């Protein structure tokens, strides 16, 4: 599924990500424009040989598991599949671990590079909330 803009944010918020440790909704927004343009289907193919799935792109080394990446972890519990489905609930639930395990939103390299510092909140802004 490719989500609106606005659609996304309230999605997010409806799952209780907006302001989620202290990250307020437009800088999920801007990560998943970013990490997906908005389409649950995406995937990425690491050079470690993990692979990134979903709205927020969740990598197989550490949250997930696809079979397939070697000395990994599957820390929220989930085939990585579940990342892909138009229902973002196994994204956000996710999402929620990764940002609370230790460099907040850090974690989503592109978040840093293109989000962090910016007006977030123009992600949001004339969305009905
Ligand atoms: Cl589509
Ligand atoms: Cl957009
Ligand atoms: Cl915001
Ligand atoms: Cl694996
Ligand atoms: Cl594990
Ligand atoms: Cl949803
Ligand atoms: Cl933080």
């Amino acid at each position: 599924k490719v989500f609106g803009r606005c659609e996304l944010a309230a999605a997010m918020k409806r799952h209780g990500l907006d302001n989620y440790r202290g990250y307020s909704l437009g800088n999920w927004v801007c990560a998943a424009k970013f990490e997906s343009n908005f389409n649950t289907q995406a995937t990425n193919r690491n050079t470690d040989g993990s692979t990134d799935y979903g709205i927020l792109q969740i990598n197989s080394r550490w949250w997930c598991n696809d079979g397939r990446t070697p000395g990994s972890r599957n820390l929220c519990n989930i085939p990585c599949s579940a990342l892909l489905s138009s229902d973002i609930t196994a994204s956000v639930n996710c999402a929620k671990k990764i940002v609370s395990d230790g460099n907040g939103m850090n974690a989503w390299v592109a978040w840093r590079n293109r989000c962090k510092g910016t007006d977030v909140q123009a992600w949001i802004r004339g969305c009905r909330l």
